[PDB]
């Protein structure tokens, strides 16, 4: 049971049950499903993303800063912060992407438009196609940096 990638897990050093997606790295308290079969994955998806780059990114530069110097660890902290802010309701994904994404797609509020498999880096692609419409990923690591991905179509 559960849709692709999803497993019921428990927090360590704690003990709360939650649900984790091994492909998108999403975590949530809510069971991800409440009978459709042979549905497979979509042939095309549209996504927005918020990218946080770090010193080890394939291109450690962005419209936000000539030279990205933050560490991968510091980038992950930022990503975790943005996810928390979006889930709390204090911020919205598009506003954060417009302001803080290291990708040039910040100018389109994070929107990358529609794409097919073979078009993006593997971890980004796998996460995007494993998201259902309206879902947000957890931290997704690629050679570019660390992404939060929102599937819009």
């Amino acid at each position: 049971k559960l849709p692709p990638g999803w497993e019921k897990r428990m927090s360590r050093s704690s003990g709360r049950v939650y649900y984790f997606n091994h492909i998108t790295n999403a975590s949530q308290w809510e069971r991800p499903s409440g009978g459709k079969n042979g549905q497979g994955e979509p042939a095309r998806v549209r996504c927005s993303h918020l990218l946080v780059k770090h010193s080890q990114s394939r291109r450690p530069s962005s419209w936000r800063q000539e030279k990205i110097t933050r560490t991968k660890e510091e980038a992950l902290e930022l990503i975790n912060g943005y996810i928390q802010k979006i889930k709390s309701g204090e911020e919205d994904f598009e506003s954060l992407a417009s302001q803080f994404s290291d990708c040039s797609s910040a100018k389109a509020r994070g929107d990358l438009g529609a794409f097919s498999r073979g078009q993006a880096q593997k971890p980004f692609e796998d996460a995007s196609f494993a998201l259902r419409t309206g879902e947000m990923s957890g931290p997704v690591f690629t050679d570019s940096g660390i992404h939060i991905i929102l599937r819009t179509e």
